[PDB]
């Protein structure tokens, strides 16, 4: 499958393309304004995820850090990111199907649009202004706007135990953005696409 990660900020990202336990391609790229990268992700990928990153520096052999989404502070992803992180996830060829959707279970950093390019399916987006309407006990010192489960660290907001409900934290991500998971039992938000889809993850996407 393709996917394009196109970058439309203002500001630099360094994008990221993981499944946990391994990058898809590349792993991670640099991405000024205005810039892309085109990657392959294997069929049957399953639990992917892509991100952006922000306020990162690297050395030359890729090693340095990152504020918000910084995955073992590698350049080249190879698991998850810390978060605050917009989150678009996917599974593909499940079933002959793909699964795809946006998360704020992780908190939120950069506004997200995540499309099929091909034929079939809806795509979705978080692109409301997340970051500076962010309540206080959830702004990230270093940017960002993180979830209450890294903030609280209790099933209350995670959903580890019983039945979670919505909170005032989860209500203010789903608000902003309808069609992004808020907490771990949110009423899905996910699309089901044709297998085999193909898609773009656009940063900052025109309104």
């Amino acid at each position: 499958a393709t996917f394009e990660i196109v970058n439309r900020c203002s500001y630099t990202v360094w994008a990221a393309a993981s499944k946990g336990d391994a990058a898809l391609d590349a792993g991670g790229r640099q991405l000024n304004s205005g810039e892309s990268w085109t990657i392959n992700v294997e069929p049957g990928t399953n639990g992917g995820k892509i991100w952006a990153r922000t306020d990162c520096y690297f050395d030359d052999s890729g090693s340095g850090i990152c504020k918000t989404g910084d995955c073992g502070g590698l350049l080249r992803c190879k698991r998850f990111g810390r978060p605050p992180t917009t989150l678009a996830e996917f599974s593909l060829n499940q079933y002959g199907k793909d699964y795809i959707d946006i998360s704020n279970i992780k908190g939120f950093n950069v506004p997200m649009d995540f499309s099929p390019t091909t034929r079939g399916c809806r795509g979705v987006r978080c692109a409301a202004d997340i970051v500076g309407q962010c309540p206080a006990k959830l702004k990230a010192p270093g940017g960002g706007c993180n979830d209450a489960c890294t903030v609280f660290q209790t099933s209350e907001y995670c959903c580890t135990t019983g039945k979670c409900g919505p909170t005032e934290y989860s209500r203010f991500f789903k608000r902003l953005c309808p069609d992004a998971f808020s907490y771990v039992l949110d009423k899905p938000t996910t699309v089901t696409c044709p297998g085999s889809s193909n898609y773009r993850v656009t940063f900052c996407p025109t309104a």
